[PDB]
């Protein structure tokens, strides 16, 4: 009786590299992924979390991750993961933390991680992803640390963080962000009102001013 879990994580087991021989232990023949390491279950025996951190993987993700519905936290981080986030991650409803820093990804962040409203961690930073931030955020009210730093930003959606009432640390730093008005006013004022929240200075681009520094005037 084929697990389904299982398949869906064997499915990403073939798209990487290891190398490591990190996966060696993933047996989707198995009853459940539970006994596999770098693999947590709830006492359903359902996958709850994945914690697969500085285990030197290549490649690319899958579509088939989605198909975790009861995964909370997902743990890609310090790896050479290349390619872009799956749309499907949007269909994990219950998951908490979301970690894919320090990796290759490319390409705009997904639209339908707005879909996460239990999401409270997201860290995308340390990456190659091409600016713009999901207008499909501010969704996610339980988002409490961000860190998108180290990035291609450019450009950020007009009160995308107002609905977010439970932010507390964001990271936008070392990202090329246009600061020419009247786009970047937003930003820029937001980043000055909430400045306690930002770790670390979001610098402009080509400029290198602090984008909180920013005055954009109207006529
Ligand atoms: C989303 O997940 C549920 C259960 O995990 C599954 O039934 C459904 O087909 C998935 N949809 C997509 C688009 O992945």
């Amino acid at each position: 009786d084929l697990n389904t879990e299982g398949d869906a994580l064997y499915s990403l087991r073939q798209s990487l590299k290891d190398a490591n021989n990190v996966l060696q232990s993933w047996d989707p023949t198995l009853v459940n992924p539970c006994t596999w390491f770098h693999v947590t279950c709830n006492p359903d025996n359902s996958v709850i979390r994945v914690d697969l951190g500085n285990a030197q993987l290549s490649g690319a993700l899958v579509p088939q991750l989605g198909q975790l519905k009861n995964l909370q936290y997902l743990e890609l981080y310090s790896n050479n993961i290349s390619g872009t986030i799956p749309n499907e991650l949007g269909n994990l409803t219950n998951l908490v933390s979301l970690d894919l820093y320090l990796n290759n990804f490319t390409g705009f962040i997904p639209e339908t991680l707005g879909q996460l409203y239990k999401l409270r961690f997201l860290r995308l930073n340390n990456n190659s992803l091409s600016g713009s931030i999901p207008k499909s955020l501010t969704n996610i009210t339980t988002l409490q640390e961000l860190a998108l730093d180290t990035n291609q930003l450019k450009s950020v959606p007009d009160g995308i963080f107002d609905r977010l009432t439970s932010l507390q640390k964001i990271w936008l730093h070392t990202n090329p962000w246009d600061c020419s008005c009247p786009r970047i006013d937003y930003l820029s004022r937001w980043l000055n009102k909430n400045s306690q929240k930002e770790q670390g200075s979001a610098k402009c681009s080509g400029s290198g001013k602090p984008v909180r520094s920013i005055i954009c005037p109207t006529s």
